[PDB]
């Protein structure tokens, strides 16, 4: 059950925010973003630089200052403000999955059952640890009572791309607001419109000035002003490998300031030959095609146990070839365009990389359209490991078929990467189920099922994928900075 | 009850230890380790460098590769191994002790009393947690069935400096080896003896070939190979806040390893006039001079409430004056000579800034030997904020006495710095304790005590003290990487 | 900024509610429930005994069966729903201050003010709890895979007192309900109508039928059935020390159910001469007569060092003496009337025994009006350890002030009782409170305050006073039932 | 490699154990224990009643007493403790493992491989919890710091059963000891000697005296005397669901002392089809005559799937044939004597019962020896729910094999008792594994396996096998009392 659309959503914000309110950029430079589906020019959005970066880390200091109504504020109350922006963001449900889907291009019905329903749990899981976060009392030798106060980091940068616009910004500022920390968030050029609307409801809400502000920008300049600034004592990042780099590098030149990471992957899905062949070809179709290919953990390693891997691939082709390319805002569509011109062009050259390295191609391999970035769903067949298209992140509808004949063989080769975000086993013995996902070095191993994301189960990844976690209790670690408080008493006792 | 010290201990150990083996650098190269009391040669020591670092790694790669004997190990006999581990230093207690004095220039008393008995209860602690760092069951969203599994996070670098070269090391090793890691360390140039030895006791305790492993050798040769390698999971740092930056920069230009660091600092230490005289002079001449002033948390900002200033400096003048300085092996010493010559002429530096920049210098101010690295206690009186003494960690046996009116005055001043590691309150009124405990940005507050250290309670610094915390269960926390398991259920219940 | 009351609130419930039903009782006998401000029957309630426990039992039982709504419903959404009903409560929240006033006598201002908004801050509390009391993964020795379950330890008898009604019904409601329980409630004769109106609230609020079943009726009758049924898992009590063992034994005789504990207490307010006195005054006037006396954890002994005795018990004359009683629905009341006729007398008996016994009687002593069950605050000077006023819980407005001389003498003297529900100490030195807090044999220990009570932190008995926690993450321990599943595995690996 | 037996081994200890003393019964009475496997008297024990009990309870409280020794020492210390009294019973071993077959009746190679492993694992993993359960500091409304203080419960007695008598002493004492309480344990009549030497070791590594006391007795005298003692805090009983209801009675009867059970069970070990036959027909003789039968949690319920029983019977009955009966010092016996002499005609009793009911007699039934109480093992087939030997425990050699359909009909089976501590499944299905062990009523689930215990996971029962948890963390839980501090703070900040 889904609302009608209304497929050329008005737009309401696109300014910098800063103290619950809309400001234009010091250089007064604005940027468009473009609809994906269209290729047309959507409106222009404030460009944000170094400058207004600083002027919204100043801010949030200043709502962080000891005394301050955001500092002084119950633990329980950050918790109502939260469930509020949660009320708020599922009263403008509708209209939010239509922007996602304009600005991003991912199906509307996807946008509203998916995209939506997960912020609304991220934000209503978090709420509930605003006040559970514990420090603790500890039995140090001695007469000393010892304790530990579970206080903010403070002033936290975040920045996030555009594959989940608005599930991302909720994954940042769950946790971080959760425990009491004040924000400046840098959105992705290519997806800003729903996070500014978001932050005329965390206005809407309650939320003091300062608490929360966000910067639309591009990335070398807003996003490395973040990354570099010396009165920003936490960032978190999501995206490319590249930039990951960039940004731990910018940290440790700059004060220092704590950073995590959520990177890409190549993670592997295994089809053992006594899966349910149904549901694995399904699972399989899913993990890859999800959000037209634009997931961090999206299945790109397909490994297919002998037995069963001319029937497994005959059943992926004929999936890949019935999958609905189109308009997203239409209900029969599966798989949008991707979200913009330059991703366009980089599935476009791995897919050719795919052909002249000798890779089997399946189906698809070209244009889907004339209008808009849209790719046909690709199947690559018989694809070896020192394959390009086996190493590297397409983040396209490209799917890699693999043959194998161990689990032993398996393991080695599904952990023979660089990438360690997530991986898949399918079957239906406890044994090899236990052994593989021991076994797996990734953040995350879905057994007989994919993309399985839970509000209470932390992600992030192993190696080259990222550091840290978000999601779940885990995902508050980042965000607190541990203080000792150790006490001299007259005589300890147990 | 301090047995008699062997006032030139054998040296049994002087190359680099990889796979329980002892080796000579693959240059043949070696450097002269002093005894900094007479600054004569104790012996050569070999030189490791890049290479060497490849050998530690590769044979720390395969000691935790799936199924080999660490890998399978019991956590419980994890336990085990390290309980023998300080049964075995416990064993050398008095041979440990002595040649730590020898090569740090601590005297015997207190590397005997202080320094191996906080060793072996950092191993105990430790050896406690190997079986008891639980993952958790969640109640994830669906019919799935998803939990944590707490891995260790692999291959570990610990580059520790020369302070406390046992206890440093014990804090590295213990959480690393509780939590099934294995170690590349590199030992401070200008201490390596001890750390040497105790891999000796590694190897006898049972531990398999290449857990740990130790590369003696230069930071920007050794220390910089381990923290860009491409094949180390994770880096642990101790010491300047200059060289923290390039191990996060190098950290980050590498493979994304994950980073902890425990920089220096410059502690405030405040008096409020309601504290207990005696004790509170006692306790901040103990400390600024404890370990000849080299301690990350000395306590070099000693904030005094002008209504007992002049009284407070008198009798800090007479014990500074009291502090008996010779040679560490003498049981009468309570100091002995600096690390090194270059550590000694930095310090002559920051005391003649602090004689022209107008500090009042109330004692001490000079060389106190002919001989070794030995520095007459120094006080320095009428300290202001902006003056160098009061901003750069000196790591000398140089106080500074500040003096403030009110408890806003002193919060506002104590925390303007850019270090945030440690800070004490000394005063008899529980609002006051609490109000300063609260408002003080430092990773550990002291209250009517100082240098309080529990294997039990976390230690860390915040802004550019560090990043991370060590000791306690929060120790574990860098050592872990977590993976997250959700598997697809028939149908999930409460 | 309290609404204007309706002095006169229409019941709605009245009847037994099972599977979210309302039923009369199966003997089709009713009970009266008195107003005890005007001593006259406000209406007829359906008087529950053993058959119509039994009929709750049964559907209690249904509604927790594997595979029933309230089974497989996401912990998320059991988290929603206590959210719901927390809404629902807010939104009647006039009628239901009301409501409690009527049957209850206290001031509808407390009622309002303090009432409603813990019984919101307690639900709201529990509902983010729903789904982060997570279960363990273990390391445990050989090659298995062990994990724990947190699963509900069933259906749950909840028997509650008549001092806070809605209160009472919240702190067991809400860990039940956030774990996935399902509850048989048995109400204080006394005060029955409010609950039975939230129970209208949790059907409208979604809950399935059979989650929440309450039992309006006696104690020997429906309580006794509760605690006595053989299908019965757990069962929670709050009341007198009396039935507190008639539950235990009734347990052990049964089913060996589950049994915690909230008795009643004798609580020390000690009030050293250092104290802020007029702050220590206020608070040793609330911590007794809030609530006309009728609070588990009383300030009823009230230590006072004898430097300040004679100046606070002056300070406390005249606060006891300017203290407000009348119509609990007149702004100005500050003290309602005792709940019925049997505390009414007991209380007066009470004053009798001070009065014989030697206690000095400085105001007060006895009934303060005509109609109702309104008694005069009285104040005992000189009370002694051995004086019947100074053992027993009087559980009225009856102060008792003893006086002390050192901080030694006063802890034995505070600890020397059966009771040990909370004790508060009043001082401005650090020592002195860190002294006391340790020493002192409570559950609760208040420093500079009293009643401060949180849905964060825990609240319970130490001695005869009571066993288990209730509040704070403690508060679930009692409603969860912990399953080890210990799975073999091919080769367990760290 | 078992070091060979003294088959005679001399007793030390026969005494009642208070304040580190050994003391006679203040009656002066003894009573003999016996050598279950010659039937003759082994030596007299001091027998121990209400005056004993009474001296030992008041020489733990005066241990207990704030400032104590035990009271003062550090948490650490506690833990060095621990790991010295397993160093102790481990050089002990031998003699121990003896003593305890001579008074048992178990096989020596069990006893020195099993029970001793265990009990030194048990007190080795509790001394690393001794410095490692922290409090909480607790984010509550208003100006307030709150925390929580994890102190001991108190004065513990602790009744034990004979069937594992140094382990169930050892699961008493770590998590008793680990947490600061003190002990008044009252070890079986019929095996008090492993117990009574082992607090020779308590007093040689080290404990304060008062600490541990051992109250050698009978059960309505000693026993009883600790579970209505009114200065006992804290109850802990292993044995039948009989007496345990006896413990919770008299605890409610007298000072509302906390309790724990350990009680029986009728422990169903389900075998689907597709399980490993070898693996599961040995794993289900194991199950069922460990330790003679004589385990709370045997499976006394072997469940076959109809299309295996008629092998798996075949195989099992094979096996039982097989088993080797006779002196448990012999290295070849398998299955030594019965405890005693009630339990031996109480297990002839069962058989006589299961023959007269129509369950199939496949083999033994029977006395195995003239001398000593010997009992053939026994298996009885085609069992049916409503026999007696289908619902009682026998705690005997007598196995019961039962046929089942399928999945759903087993699960109801299993759960229709009024036990529930433990049960197994064995299959190779991932699905049916999650499936049984989710829905199994039980503490306890083994997967493929069956009697793996280990010290870091829990163990108690659901329904009437019991309350509460042993060992792991949670085995911490009834052995700590939890002390809120709720401190009024001049300005409250996150
Ligand atoms: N859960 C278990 O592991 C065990 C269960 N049992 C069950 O109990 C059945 C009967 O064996 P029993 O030796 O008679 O067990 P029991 O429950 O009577 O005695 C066990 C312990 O409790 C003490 N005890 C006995 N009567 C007591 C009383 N009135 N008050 C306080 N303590 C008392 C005993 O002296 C011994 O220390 C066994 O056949 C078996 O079914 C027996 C041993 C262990
Ligand atoms: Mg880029
Ligand atoms: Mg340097
Ligand atoms: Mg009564
Ligand atoms: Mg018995
Ligand atoms: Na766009
Ligand atoms: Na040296
Ligand atoms: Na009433
Ligand atoms: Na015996």
């Amino acid at each position: 059950a889904v609302p009608a659309p209304n497929q050329q959503p008005e737009v309401f914000c696109n300014q910098i925010f800063i103290n619950n309110e809309w400001h234009d950029a010091v250089s007064r430079k604005t940027f468009p973003t473009v609809n994906p589906s269209t290729g047309e020019v959507i409106c222009q959005v404030a460009e944000g630089d170094k400058e207004d970066v600083d002027k919204a880390v100043k801010a949030a200091r200043a709502a962080f200052q000891l005394g301050s109504p955001w500092r002084r504020m119950d633990a329980s109350h950050r918790g109502r403000l939260l469930n509020r922006l949660a009320d708020l963001i599922e009263r403008d449900r509708t209209y939010l999955a239509a922007l996602e889907t304009l600005d991003n291009g991912k199906p509307y019905v996807i946008s509203y059952l998916v995209d939506l329903d997960m912020v609304l749990k991220c934000l209503r899981y978090y709420a509930g640890w605003a006040d559970k976060y514990h420090g603790k009392t500890i039995p140090i030798d001695g007469d000393f009572f010892s304790y530990t106060r579970h206080e903010p980091v403070g002033v936290c940068g975040q920045i996030i791309p555009w594959n989940f616009p608005l599930l991302m910004q909720a994954w940042k500022l769950g946790p971080a607001l959760a425990t009491g920390n004040v924000v400046v968030m840098k959105v992705a050029e290519q997806t800003p419109l729903t996070a500014l609307y978001v932050a005329n409801l965390i206005k809407e809400a309650g939320f003091p000035p300062g608490v929360v502000n966000i910067v639309p920008g591009f990335g070398p300049t807003a996003g490395a002003a973040i990354a570099s600034h010396e009165d920003v004592d936490k960032v978190a990042f999501t995206g490319s490998t590249e930039i990951g780099r960039v940004i731990q590098v910018a940290a440790g030149s700059s004060n220092l300031k704590r950073v995590t990471l959520e990177l890409g992957g190549k993670s592997p899905n295994i089809i053992m030959s006594d899966a349910d062949m149904d549901w694995a070809v399904e699972q399989a179709h899913f993990a890859l095609f999800f959000n037209q290919g634009q997931c961090c953990c999206a299945g790109s390693r397909t490994f297919v146990q002998e037995d069963i891997y001319d029937e497994f691939v005959e059943r992926s082709v004929a999936r890949a070839k019935s999958r609905v390319v189109g308009n997203p805002f239409d209900s029969k569509t599966e798989q949008g365009p991707q979200v913009d011109e330059t991703q366009f062009k980089k599935i476009l050259g791995y897919i050719n990389t795919g052909k002249q390295e000798g890779a089997k191609l399946l189906c698809g391999g070209g244009i889907a359209a004339d209008r808009g970035y849209f790719i046909q769903p690709t199947v690559f067949g018989d694809v070896q490991d020192g394959m390009t298209i086996a190493k590297e992140e397409i983040f396209g509808p490209v799917m890699q078929i693999l043959k194998f004949k161990t689990i032993e063989e398996v393991v080695g080769r599904a952990n023979n990467s660089t990438y360690g975000l997530a991986a898949a086993v399918f079957t239906k013995d406890l044994d090899k189920a236990n052994y593989l996902s021991q076994a797996l070095q990734a953040g995350t191993v879905w057994v007989n099922c994919y993309d399985v994301f839970g509000a209470q189960s932390p992600f992030g990844g192993y190696k080259m994928s990222g550091s840290g976690r978000e999601l779940g209790e885990y995902g508050l670690q980042a965000y607190t900075e541990v203080k000792t408080v150790t006490v001299k008493v007259p005589q300890k006792n147990s």
